């Protein structure tokens, strides 16, 4: 019964640098990601997101991206901006972190090793080779035309401090923020229907 | 001017289960850890700190826990109970693998690899080898007689949500949560006059 929002609707928010929220599919159950696109990485965005989220902000990249930087090539790898940063956890540091892993200029060379910021590697085809949330960034990042680079984290629970939110209050909090919240399903449906 | 608390004082508060806030000395732009012992992780606690903080959550642990746990022998390496729990990263997931670190009855097997909690490996000696916040977590669970292990995040600035908070707004932040805000510093002063 949850309402659900499009795959459309959410393409054009990831395009203009907004946030969505993505779950597995209908089950209530589900724990949801906020997503955004990691070039679109702003110390705004990531202060919203480290303040609702687990704070453990990782960037899901396509495997082009992480051979061009030497990172997980096909122990948690973890990077820092070399430059213009200070400690690298503060949610301006890791938002210049993101947008330099989306960022098609740089090289291995641009990052500290280790740092506050998870890559982790999308695999080619996106959700409908592997049904992840890391996919669905990826996939989502390049449907809106912009670099296969995303930032992700879960959603922590407003009304039950110790857990994590599920679908009825993602909902309200998709809701309450102006989001979208769609499914992986969804997202598999539609790119199936459209090539 | 700042007004500090004592060794004494965060000794207790952490004996207590509470938690403190570890900055490196007086100067005011100091980033501060809040800082709890492991074994006294609840799912509050850990909401707590996962709501004020970056949410990158790192257990300083004692080099023979390490070394136990087959863990930071003498790429960052993270764990999760194998356990007891769900997806690794909500409070409860989170608090659960923080004792599990700390307990001494645990060994290698119980955890898996990779996770979602940070292991940081203490310098022996503590604050007097490596001044480090690291160090002063392991310090003051050992001084309030509690296993070497405890559980750090830097505290976000709630005035300037691009970044974390330094020494006077730490101060406002302890005295609204009756916290304790100690430094590296005096930390140092009193081992050197106490053995
Ligand atoms: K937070
Ligand atoms: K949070």
């Amino acid at each position: 019964m949850t309402r659900l929002d499009s795959v459309e609707r959410a393409v054009a928010d990831i395009a203009a640098g907004k946030a969505v929220i993505v779950i597995d599919d209908e089950d209530r159950e589900n724990e949801g990601d906020l997503i955004f696109a990691a070039e679109k990485a702003t110390p705004e965005m990531v202060a919203f997101m480290v303040r609702y989220t687990s704070g453990y902000l990782c960037v899901p990249l396509d495997g082009a991206i992480c051979d061009r930087l030497g990172l997980l090539p096909m122990y948690t790898v973890t990077v820092d901006a070399r430059n213009g940063i200070g400690t690298g956890i503060s949610a301006s540091d890791r938002a210049t972190t993101m947008r330099l892993l989306a960022d098609p200029t740089s090289v291995a060379d641009d990052f500290t090793r280790p740092g506050h910021v998870v890559p982790l590697r999308a695999k080619d085809g996106g959700v409908l080779r592997r049904p992840g949330h890391t996919e669905a960034a990826v996939d989502l990042a390049r449907m809106a035309g912009l670099q296969p680079a995303g930032a992700i984290c879960e959603i922590v629970s407003q009304k039950d401090e110790g857990s994590m939110a599920h679908t009825d209050e993602l909902r309200v909090f998709a809701d309450e923020h102006g989001l979208a919240l769609i499914t992986i399903a969804d997202l598999i449906e539609w790119r199936r229907k459209h090539e």
